[PDB]
């Protein structure tokens, strides 16, 4: 009955690319928990257990953004819907394929806008196997954006052995969708590119002056520091993805005289104060920038880069901007960088990190302090899972403010049977607070140490024994 | 202020290609702005009393020629009465813009209702250059959601303006321009495996499947000329099926699409894919085709198509009394390329299918989203009006092409108030409604309604005629709008269909 | 399996006072209908069948407000929830006990019954679950514990009940009580709206009562007299919505407003309200000079209306309302369409005592008035029928405009197998509807009535009274043609004469 | 505009009895400090919104007043989710104050609240500021009424959105005055039929039932002199059950209430009634009694009660190891009139029920709405603050607040100890952590991290240590054994 379906659902999820499931102990109990246990011991799926339902949601988000695969989270409680809320909101705005599994019972008496779909299974053979597997492929497709190009969370409810397809394939195969919507842009108009979360890669814009957020993959080689923007007057703005970070960016995007062209990978598009003139997925370009425009942009960029480096050296104290500058100087191709969505991602932008070669993650969907520790842990687990399937696991470095670390300190309560990352290092920046991070870390039995900003590079260079936290005052 | 907001919203909707607005009067500034645009000739106002039939009138105005259409509400039972039309517009993917006028402080003083059905539910700001951009941006975003400019999933949008001319772009341009989106998802299909195409509502055109035997619902656009009658399907052994669009009509289709042992390939124009098969093997938007169908497979399917058609026509002629199936056959024979055919969503659309209508050259419409009784008269009127609008716009001085609707008496009676049109409101010039009047578990337990009295009540020309007169009567143009009633028998219906079955 | 579930659920509904159920032919559902069919054959319930789902909702509205009972509508289709929407909204704002059998915000409860489990082992404890939930539905719908009746949504996807037919979970109707201190020597007017209670200790005060409000006393104050007076203080009963002078006064920030309601909800106009309760604990008595002023302005309002109607040659809708008012008798039920008829009856001065006045004042929509009148007449006749009393059923008289008639003309589509009222008479005041606001139109009402085989007659206003005194011809429609051109100047002539 | 809008709603809230506000951090924010600086409200600041919601719940249950949480973020409302569920089921008047922007959201829960009210976008209206005063204060008076149950008798959480000083009434009165509402629904009950009273969360007080044997959850206000231990109930067969409030605690209660043979009478303070019994025969708010209980019934219940009490007491003494039940019993024996007791909602509340606590003169709090582990630390802090604050207004030593919570619950909500140095801090809150291990978490280190006084003590020191106040907030950790708990419970049941 509900045992046979549970095993078909799990098998179909695995065939759809689910490698990780996060589970919470329940007031009742997890839809298909035994079938998940079975798949874990088999090596087919990796299970993760957490007491806190909220940090469980962010652990799954991390497991999704670390290598780009869909992830399941099995609710089990009367508190569960409400605790996963923040993670579902983040998964919606950041377009993260989070599958929320649950169970409600038909035999007993009885997320809305944020999810891409709400699918309920038939309660309860050969034909029924086909109805269970199609439903699960539909869950996966909506979650991964396979048809919509708009990934996001999905609520999948199971009301509480038979073969799938030959050769391990999804019951219902849905190939890669190409979403495409070309836009004429003339590049001899003085243009700046603003790159935000979820931006695509555009080789025909690679030469333009580009203000790129740390999570935005860069198409080229001509960066423009954000603090250089108020010193320039673009006639035209190309906006990739959804940029939120800086005030001169918002000011420029809300200037009625400056045409903004929005280029996205999915069907959503943003505005600031309704001044977007046109949408697309890519540009068909004519012209080339004025050399005088490029020179001026380049000069204002050196000028801004210089004024940050000077005022950092000018300051005796170690601010959070010094910490960001030292982390950036220490990263190397192949690293994953996970940034807290508040000050870390802003400080890394100002310190001028060159992100090419680096996999940068941040919960930019709602930019909440919430959940950064579990997100970093989940990203590291999934990223190291990807490397294992190809020498030593590549580093994951996380930058987190001290309030954010203590807020999500529950992410550190990991039982000894649960998967732990090999190469995660969390750098905490201690900028009215009073908490002792070192006591916090020993309470949860996590190697921790205070260090000066000068020594972060060398300390980061030496592989640590597992999960560690570096506190910087 | 609210007057500025309403004149901006209207101007932006016109740049989006809204040509027709349906207005339900109540209580306000939006109403005058539409009055200005209509008097200017920039749009076409339609005023209706009943909010429900107004939504179905908008459906018809939208599917008549493919444009986005607005329904403006100014009332409290307003959104609730547009429910049925919003559901229809959801499942049939119709760009319907529901403009509401919410009064927030008054609902508090007593002491997104549509929810999942709409593509978007966007509140405008309660009523200088900054607010112009906020208002026109919100409106271009309403328009794109409704037409599927970026999603390829058109449908209904809730647009709420609460209540207590700054220009748009040069050259009549939409504020935020959204160019053509192509959504692409090829599937590899081998045509040497014995294949039939099932084509439903919303199906795209596929020239590389033109040769295959195709069971096409009346509203599906055909890609070829190798039709396969739906009653022929159970007499054949296809090894795989290509599903276009969202088919719902026939039991042989549903029984075949539930055939666990037959692979189904689902091709659609947008992101949704139908549930009807649990053995769907692959979903996509177009086929990449290896090979070709065997000539012996084509000949067998062509032969069985001819056989099912002949059995239907033979049993019709041997059956002593006029049924709705006879009426549908007679309508089908009377149509000609350029005609628009509007079909009631219950028996008429099935009966036209059984009668074997050849739909190439004909624009066939039917509310196949939920296939309700409601609104068929208003849908046919709006479809006639928009389709005539496009032909007027072509320059040809010729009489507008015909719109012919086929609806049952119960549906006609139930939406008869769709005929209540003010003297100053747009009337179709070449709309003919054929009413197949066959009178019709505790509910099962029967009308006796006088259809000609009903038309007299709304001052619509109406004539009772026999099935053999229908063709010649339809050939003769009449009043702009008219109703032709054909009496029919429902008791012998079971007997006719059993005869058709046994004759195969 | 299911059969047992539907039979107990129907049985509990009948125990809970449900006498009428409305049903639509639909694509799905039979057992729910079978259990209802049995109960209809045996005379326990009366089933009504309708094809238009919107019509069915308003028919059930009428069956509920005619004699105060909960009523079920049983949905059966994919268009059903969406068509039942307008009636659920009306039921919500007018606090009508409408049970919807298979909305979110609009309903008092959304209950799902257990999918029936096929084990006769547990049929005695799982009887009790089914009846409890049914009693939970009835209590939410009738306001048994909340004092806030409204629509409920009840999902169903021979073991007995309590002895003596008692409902399973007995909830004695509640007393909700919240006394408010009010000094009646301050010059007070009472504004009585929809859903108002009866207050004996306020009976002497000048009272502007909407036609659906029960009169507490014998001191009426015409709404047109209100702008000619300065109340120092207002007592607002229920939820008044009718007149702009009332909205102006209720809005006035200088005038304290005391809201007295029968349920937990309370209204405001412009957040003006100083206090809320359910009853007045009064000190004092109205100053005689205040009662004199109010009575004198009441007379001038009444005189201005009747005189200017007589000096007006063309028959308006206000003439029709006046004639219907003059023909009413104690024991009649009056049903008013929600726009002009209820306003015009208030203007013409109806004394409502002895009269049961119904109107869909929750959202005041044009929709559903024909079926609401039909439903109200059926439930009212059926109550009087259960007194055993040998006199023939009392008249129901509905007054509606032309537009409302065509808008709900589908309500006249009644099979010969269905309950039809014995003494219902629908007066249509036909005003023929500028292009948007005026809504000009021509409908032949008599052609429409003939299409549905309903007796109809177009008559003059003067014949209305005599024609109304006639015996019951079953169900009839009486049309009186009316002119809206002269309406603007008749109203102005009343004000100037005021 | 926005600025004066914020100032007036803050002022109406204060008129309607709001004394504490919890702020997660614009004009609404600034309206609160001036009222906090003026001493009109006491403002509390928190960084974690889930934590802020549970602190507010504690502030509301500590003394029965309405409490606002003011929030300004997008993750804001979602993070307040679990506290809103608790406030719904426990009927806690929590006003969720929300401030955010529609255009900004465009340019990128509902069933739990008693009301969702969006206030008007501030319009300057220099000449309409009078009618804008009235529309904002009225709406704030609706929010307070819906929250406190002033007309419904059904208190709960309210969503009050303000999107993005003109005087109130004379003499500090609220804009719309709602007097006391009594909801009354008499029920005829004959007490000569053998009756047990089961009193749950939210139970009222009924003098005419005082002589009946009564199984009372720890949070149930007691009205009688005749308790019946919960372990005694399986050993009896009542002929009638009177169910007070919403009982959730014990499996023998569920089994008896689901027993098809036993008529159940439901008496509640509000219009809701529990569905625990499918055989609920009737529901009301008070009983009108005929008769009186038969002496033989009263004798049998008193004897069963004595056996249960003796079984617990004697098997605790004979047990060679400290368990959570020894800790619960030691906390019970150390309580005195005036104390406030806060219980974590899994084991502590059950263990205090079996230890057989006498709740007379004791105010007992527990998040019995959904009985989750979330926010127990913050609820206790909030209950202590509000309880202490109601003692200062009486004009009289701050009374003790003692909290008993398991170690996993303490770990989970330990970040509720993160309290800024300007923020209000309890005078006399002692958290007793009963640590049977559940993780490997050092609880003492956790208290270090938040700079909270902490000691590990043995169970027989707890009574002594509890009158040694020291810091305003302290944590007392009692190590306990979980390995022998099944045997202790079996020894108790076997001795019944």
């Amino acid at each position: 009955p509900s045992t046979t379906q549970a095993r078909v659902v799990v098998d179909e999820l695995i065939r759809g690319g689910v490698r990780d499931v996060v589970l919470c102990p329940g007031s009742r109990n997890a839809p298909l928990a035994f079938a998940l246990q079975d798949a874990d011991r088999s090596g087919r799926i990796r299970l993760h257990v957490r007491i806190d339902e909220r940090t469980a949601g962010y652990l799954a988000i991390g497991l999704a953004i670390g290598a780009g695969a869909p992830v399941c989270v099995a609710m089990t409680s009367g508190t569960a819907v409400a605790n996963l809320g923040p993670a579902v909101v983040e998964a919606n705005y950041a377009r993260v394929p989070l599958i929320v599994l649950s169970a409600n019972r038909p035999y007993e008496l009885l997320f809305g806008t944020q999810v891409r779909a709400s699918i309920s299974l038939g309660l309860a053979t050969s034909a029924l196997n086909a109805t269970w597997r199609s439903a699960t492929c539909r869950v996966l497709a909506a979650a991964t954006g396979a048809r919509t190009a708009n990934a996001g969370p999905v609520h999948f409810d199971i009301p509480l052995t038979p073969p799938g397809r030959p050769a391990g394939k999804p019951w219902t195969y849905t190939p890669p969708v190409t979403f495409d919507q070309p836009l004429d842009i003339d590049l001899s108009v003085d243009t700046v590119v603003i790159s935000g979360h979820g931006a695509g890669v555009h080789p025909n814009l690679a030469a333009l002056p580009t203000v790129a957020e740390p999570t935005a993959p860069r198409s080229g080689d001509n960066p423009l520091h954000p603090l250089a923007l108020p010193l320039l007057r673009p006639q035209q703005v190309i906006m990739l993805g959804r940029p939120t970070l800086h005030r001169p960016v918002s000011v420029l995007l809300a200037d009625a005289e400056v045409p903004v062209f929005a280029l996205t990978t999915g069907p959503r598009w943003p505005d600031v104060s309704g001044n977007s003139q046109a949408t697309g997925t890519r540009a068909v370009t004519t012209g080339a920038p004025r050399p005088a425009w490029l020179d001026r942009c380049a000069a204002m960029n050196r000028h801004a880069i210089a004024a940050v480096r000077e005022q950092l050296a000018a300051h005796p104290l170690t601010t959070g901007l010094h910490v960001a500058a030292a982390v950036s100087h220490a990263l190397r191709p192949g690293d994953q960088l996970v940034l807290g969505a508040s000050n870390p991602v802003r400080d890394v932008a100002l310190a001028g990190l060159d992100t090419r070669g680096i996999r940068v993650r941040s919960n930019r969907g709602v930019a909440g302090i919430d959940g950064t520790v579990s997100t970093a842990i989940g990203a590291a687990l999934a990223y190291e899972g990807a490397h294992e399937r190809t020498d030593s696991p590549p580093r994951t470095i996380a930058l987190i403010g001290d309030l954010t670390f203590v807020h999500d300190s529950s992410g550190l309560l990991i039982g000894p049977t649960e998967p732990i990352p090999r190469s995660l290092t969390i750098v905490v920046s201690n900028d009215p607070h009073d908490v002792d991070v070192g006591a916090l870390c020993r309470a949860y039995h996590v190697e921790s140490r205070q260090i000066e900003v000068d020594e972060l590079g060398p300390t980061l260079d030496q592989p640590g024994a597992g999960m560690r936290v570096l506190e910087v005052k």
